[PDB]
RNA sequence: AUGGGCC
RNA sequence: GGCCC
């Protein structure tokens, strides 16, 4: 978003750690272009004259304004939208009591016990539990007293920044290109979900094109689902966004919130109130203190959810900014988060749809990039959502999600210390729909030093889950 | 080092 | 704990 203030505080935030990812035996066997994420500016793998620090707030470059005549416009595609989610998922949406927001219910995980609180509880050596019971789910003090604020609706926070310790391709670790999370404080996501979390339940079970969300899918099970459902159409499209997190501008988030969370919808007042505290915030960096504008905190939140309803109105609008007659069944379409996969049997043309795009200040592009621009007649077999392909499993017959061998070789090729074991039956999970040939490469460099989960077992595993009478059928 | 999914 | 946004 746009980055309006950049003042300097006394007191500091720390970040700048040493990364917990070390490579194993694969590692040097598989030799990926891949590595952890650069955390410090004293990276010796960092490219020289390459300031981490700054590359980290690159992505705030505006926050883009809309006309009246769009303002109108997306407010329409939002209320169409919210018209055909809550047509399915109902509307009881009263907010969640403290317990359950805490632990959750069907369709909604509980609270992380042992994670991170946000500020200023880090300014105070607090933990998660030190604030919250994540065992009664009760609240303490500090916590209670932020609740009656928010209830007040006078609550103030900011956000603590965090360098992601992940893998990333070479090429991304030498630019620096370190992603970041906006850990918010403990009370907000409670608070959150509080609000919402009803709502972010309902989308979860009911993940689908019908919705077009994919938040709260297996892979394994609905690949089959969403498979069968894309080959169905003429074209197909892998979009990408640059900076979707970062480039949502505040008029289009505050009419989202304003069209999606209605008390009408049966929310909570301030189920709007709490999102709206997501647009213009500020950013606590080590020294540092920016306030920012527009862009959604990446990462505490219900930060997918929001993502994903923004995308699914973002294609709606922009459809409708370029053609005459455009309703949610001109199209079809999944995302998670930025990640989406659009379909349609009209030769939609979305090499025109990049300036309505723009106009929002998001910046499509297409996945397969070797080819000048959008093109029509690809289909599911082609594109890539959820870093996983759409094969045909020739043994079932049932779509399955494949990662690309790449990719795996890069995950197997480093592990947090002490955890490898782990990791291993939990990549061999991925690695089952790669095929026996490669499952067997793949772990090769493990054999003799962990268990390998056998690719028979994995097999028959997924077989089942993705339909239990297939594995009937293999029997009769 | 996180929101949220899935194991 | 691990993956995916
Ligand atoms: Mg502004
Ligand atoms: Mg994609």
């Amino acid at each position: 978003g746009l980055i309006v203030d950049t003042r300097d505080v006394e007191e500091r935030v720390h970040v700048m750690r040493k990364t917990k990812l070390a490579p194993t035996v694969a590692h040097g066997v598989f030799n990926p272009e891949f590595g952890p994420a650069a955390l410090s500016n004293k990276d010796p793998r960092l490219n020289e004259g390459v300031v981490l620090d700054e590359v980290i707030f690159s992505k705030h470059k505006s926050d883009t304004k809309m006309s009246a005549e769009d303002k109108a416009l997306f407010r329409r595609c939002a209320a169409d939208y919210a018209s055909r989610l809550h047509s399915v998922l109902g509307t009881a949406n009263a907010p969640l009591s403290i317990y359950e927001a805490i632990k959750g219910v069907d369709g909604l995980d509980a609270m992380e016990p042992d994670t991170a609180p946000g500020l200023p509880w880090a300014l105070q050596g607090k933990r998660r539990g030190a604030l919250i019971d994540f065992e009664n789910g009760t609240v303490g003090p500090e916590v209670e007293a932020a609740l009656k604020l928010m209830e007040k609706r006078e609550y103030k926070f900011a956000c603590q920044t965090f360098l992601k310790d992940e893998i990333r391709p070479m090429e991304k670790v030498r630019a620096g290109k370190t992603r970041i999370v906006d850990v918010l404080p403990v009370e907000h996501i409670l608070y959150t979900r509080m609000m919402i979390g009803r709502f972010c339940a309902q989308m979860h079970s009911n993940n689908g094109p019908q919705i077009g969300s994919a938040v709260g899918c297996n892979p394994d099970v609905d690949w089959q689902r969403f498979g069968t459902h894309f080959a169905q159409y003429r074209n197909v499209w892998d979009v990408d966004y640059s900076a979707f997190d970062a480039n949502h501008c505040s008029d289009a988030m505050n009419i989202m919130f304003e069209e999606v969370f209605r008390t009408e919808f049966g929310f909570h007042p301030n189920a709007e109130w709490i999102l709206k505290t997501l647009v213009n915030t500020e950013h606590a960096y080590e020294n540092k203190r920016i306030t920012v504008e527009g862009g959604i905190p990446s990462g505490c939140s219900a930060t997918s959810i929001i993502n994903t309803i923004l995308n699914n109105i973002y294609v709606l609008y922009a459809l409708r900014r370029h053609y005459e007659g455009v309703e949610l069944d001109t199209y079809t379409m999944i995302s998670y988060g930025d990640d989406i996969v659009v379909a349609s049997d009209y030769d939609l043309d979305f090499e025109a749809l990049k300036p309505h795009f723009k106009s929002l200040g998001q910046t499509i592009t297409p996945a397969d990039k070797s080819d000048k621009g959008f093109v029509l007649g690809h289909s599911i077999t082609d594109v890539t959502f959820l870093k996983r392909h759409f094969h045909m499993d020739y043994g079932t017959g049932f779509y399955k999600p494949v990662m690309a061998s790449k990719t795996l070789e890069a995950i197997l090729s480093f592990a947090r210390r002490g955890t490898i074991q782990e990791k291993l039956i939990s990549v061999a999970g991925l690695a089952v729909h790669s095929g026996p040939d490669e499952y067997r490469r793949l772990f090769e460099p493990f054999q003799g030093l962990f268990e390998i989960p056998s690719y028979r077992s994995l097999y028959l595993r997924w077989v089942n889950a993705v339909c239990g009478d297939a594995a009937a059928l293999e029997h009769h």
